[PDB]
């Protein structure tokens, strides 16, 4: 859906921006500094779930650019693993939110954050 | 969820970028230049539906900036109307996609585009 490589870059960057907002906005809730409304979190994690599936199709052949390291394409299996671990952690987070269970939410949120960071470290410039 | 006004601006801009991709990518399909896969479109409009609900909360009090005209806040009812018409057209588009009906899809897509443009003209700089 990306006329030029740059269009894929702008796409993925915007997806990550939104992912970051939907993830990061729950930190004061996971930390206890903002109140916990299970339905609010259930709805928010649904948004985050949708968003979290979006970037991957925007790392197609020939879409090198932005802060994407070239190893994303030369180590495609390793990047596929980091991405699939991440989305798998998203499934666990949806399950926790869907349960309305704050401890399971805190643990799932921590795992998701870790997978964000793991890819950050390997595959962002 | 926006520490500073600028954070709301970056949020909404990213939502619109993604909306634009998910809307605009269907043009060759609505035009007949790319093939029509009803399930592909059903899934895509589900994404667009999620995305299309996102910008509005990022035009909160005190988030003036970007290409947002100040009339968005001084004419809050008029902007609320343009936004609600738009999202209502999104519901019609979801119904068409969910039906797998290409003519209803083409008409719904046209109405959505028009609502995009109507707000563009009034409320973007
Ligand atoms: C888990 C929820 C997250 C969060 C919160 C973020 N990421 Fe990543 N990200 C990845 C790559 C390759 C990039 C560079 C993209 C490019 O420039 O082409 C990024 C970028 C970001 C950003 C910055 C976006 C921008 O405005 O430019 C942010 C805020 C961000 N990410 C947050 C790669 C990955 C992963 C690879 C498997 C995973 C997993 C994540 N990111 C997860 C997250
Ligand atoms: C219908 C599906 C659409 C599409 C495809 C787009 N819009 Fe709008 N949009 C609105 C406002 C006030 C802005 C300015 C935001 C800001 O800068 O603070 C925008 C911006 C855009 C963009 C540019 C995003 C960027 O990268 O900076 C794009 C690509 C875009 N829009 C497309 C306002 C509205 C509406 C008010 C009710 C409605 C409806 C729409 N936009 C709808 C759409
Ligand atoms: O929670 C997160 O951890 C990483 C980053 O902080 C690692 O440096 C990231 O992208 C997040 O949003
Ligand atoms: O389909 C669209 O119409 C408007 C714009 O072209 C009006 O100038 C817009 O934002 C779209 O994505």
């Amino acid at each position: 859906q990306f006329a030029k490589p740059e269009d894929a870059v702008k796409y993925r960057q915007s997806a990550f921006t939104l992912m970051a907002s939907h993830f990061g906005r729950m930190t004061p809730v996971v930390k206890g500094q903002a109140p916990y409304d299970a339905a609010q979190i259930k709805a928010n994690v649904e948004v985050l779930k949708t968003l979290s599936a979006l970037p991957w199709a925007a790392f197609g052949p020939g879409t090198e650019g932005g802060d994407a390291r070239p190893e994303i394409w030369s180590d495609a299996a390793s990047f596929k693993q980091k991405q699939q671990a991440f989305q798998d952690n998203i499934v666990k987070l949806s399950a926790a939110a869907d349960a309305g269970d704050l401890d399971k939410l805190r643990a799932a949120f921590g795992d998701v954050g870790a997978s964000c960071k793991a890819c950050h470290d390997a595959y962002r410039k």
